[PDB]
């Protein structure tokens, strides 16, 4: 299975200098119950903004670079790579990856953050008219967690006749 996890906000803004333009927890643990356990592949300018693998689950970073090596990362140079890869693959970010992959994915983890940021990379468009709501949960609020949010599954529609 190879799905794709992001948040992006109502204008689809996933970054701002090379960031997450919000600050949000209850995100990144969304993130880590989605994917422990799994496979994420990200491109290289995702993995730098983190700085370090995430720990239980295996971390795949994509790059023209060959003198890529770093410790708790597994490094591929095309996409194409990805397809040989086991198990439940999470396609991590960012903006370049989720273009590349976004008509390939089975399946996409969206967290939708209810606000309007400042970005400089973007998640690609895609419609409802496509993707069937698995399913679609608010995000609970707190004095940490201020910003409203929902949580989204969508798979891809098959195509029919009608
Ligand atoms: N859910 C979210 O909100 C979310 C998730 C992840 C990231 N982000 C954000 O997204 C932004 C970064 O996105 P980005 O598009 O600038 O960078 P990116 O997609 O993380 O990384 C781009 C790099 O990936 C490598 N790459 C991509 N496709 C490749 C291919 N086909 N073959 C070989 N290498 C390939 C290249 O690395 P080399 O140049 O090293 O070859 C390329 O420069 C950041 O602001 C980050 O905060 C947001
Ligand atoms: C080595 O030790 C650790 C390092 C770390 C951490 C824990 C450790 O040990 C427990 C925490 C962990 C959560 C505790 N951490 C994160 O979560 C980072 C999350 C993150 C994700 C994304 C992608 C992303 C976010 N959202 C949704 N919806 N989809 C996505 N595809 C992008 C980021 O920036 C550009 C992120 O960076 C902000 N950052 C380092």
């Amino acid at each position: 299975t190879l799905s794709i996890l992001v948040a992006h906000d109502l204008q689809r803004v996933i970054g701002f200098e090379n960031q997450l333009p919000w600050h949000l927890p209850n995100d990144l643990k969304h993130v880590k119950k989605l994917s422990t356990g799994h496979t994420l592949v990200m491109g290289r300018k995702t993995f730098e903004s983190i700085g370090k693998p995430l720990p239980n689950r295996r971390n795949v970073v994509l790059t023209s670079d060959t003198s890529f090596n770093v410790e708790g990362v597994d490094v591929i140079h095309s996409i194409e790579d990805i397809y040989q890869l086991p198990g439940h693959v999470f396609i991590f970010g960012g903006q370049t990856l989720f273009e590349e992959m976004i008509d390939k994915v089975d399946d996409m983890y969206i967290t939708v953050i209810e606000g309007k940021f400042r970005g400089d990379t973007f998640f690609p468009p895609y419609t409802f008219e496509d993707w069937e709501v698995a399913s679609s949960v608010e995000g609970k609020l707190d004095e940490k967690n201020t910003i409203p949010h929902t949580f989204l599954h969508l798979i891809r529609k098959k195509l029919v006749p009608r």
